[PDB]
């Protein structure tokens, strides 16, 4: 939670409307230091005491986490009026709508290096012992390098069957939302079981349906996905596992085919 002056920061447009505000892009100039972009979120115009507290403690977790696939916080402005949180900008956006806006334009290793680089910082938010809950390619952003970087600190079709029948949320059940994202990434921001209903949704998996492969995606890549979607939630690879499969898939580019 490092605090930043006000007067150091210049907020140009706005880039969204989040839940509990407005996102914009701006400029962060730090005395004797280079001037780099940065996300400034707002608190919704008229915000109480209680709505700030939440805020800042949003804040404070994101301080503790320091690694190249978890959004960074750069820092808080709460000595001034409005409070405001700033992260660092991720210019391509949230992964869902990039894809969306690029089909087909990436190619398969490509796409792979970018799973690889979520999966890490998933491996490393369970060493850290906090469930996401909410893992989908929406919540992840993407810089201008094409690094991807977990955010977003019951959506039912990201969701594992225990996490929606039992509410037992585990990073197990975000390995379940992994391979859902991994299917997202591989159809370029496909819907996840395209217009079947929620319950639909939930009826299909309790029947042992999965989604089939997206077009062009490496078997080997699907067969991931299928293990991320077991049944039994301990049979399901832990993210360390993923990430060194992706790592051997990259190393190993015939294993694509
Ligand atoms: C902290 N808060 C400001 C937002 C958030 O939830 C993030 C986080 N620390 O988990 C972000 O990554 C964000 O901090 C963040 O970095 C955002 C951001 O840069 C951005 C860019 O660059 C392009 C498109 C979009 Cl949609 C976004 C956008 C709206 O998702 C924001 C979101 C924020």
């Amino acid at each position: 939670a490092k605090e930043i002056d006000v007067s150091f920061v210049k907020i140009e447009e706005v880039i969204g409307a989040g839940e509990f505000g407005e996102v914009y892009k701006g400029r962060l100039k730090l005395p004797g230091k280079r001037e780099i972009y940065v996300a400034i979120k707002t608190l919704k115009a008229g915000y109480s005491e209680k709505q700030r507290r939440d805020f800042l403690s949003e804040a404070s977790i994101m301080g503790q986490f320091d690694h190249p696939n978890i959004i960074r916080l750069e820092g808080v402005v709460t000595k001034s009026r409005p409070v405001m949180i700033i992260t660092e900008f991720m210019e391509n956006g949230a992964l869902d709508s990039f894809l969306r806006q690029n089909d087909g334009q990436f190619t398969v290793i490509q796409l792979v290096g970018m799973l690889r680089g979520i999966a890490a910082g998933m491996k490393y938010l369970a060493e850290m012992n906090y469930v996401h809950r909410d893992l989908a390619a929406r919540n992840i952003l993407v810089n201008s390098n094409l690094v991807c970087k977990v955010s977003d600190f019951i959506p039912v079709r990201w969701t594992a069957p225990e996490a929606i029948a039992y509410r037992k949320f585990t990073s197990a059940s975000d390995v379940w939302s992994y391979g859902i994202v991994m299917w997202e990434v591989m159809s370029f921001g496909e819907r996840p079981y395209w217009d079947m209903s929620n319950q639909d949704v939930i009826n299909a998996i309790e029947q042992d349906y999965r989604l089939p492969p997206p077009m062009d995606c490496p078997a080997a890549l699907h067969q991931l996905m299928l293990d991320c979607w077991q049944k039994d939630r301990n049979s399901r690879p832990r993210f360390a596992e993923i990430v060194n499969t992706l790592d051997k898939m990259i190393r190993n580019p015939a294993s694509l085919k």
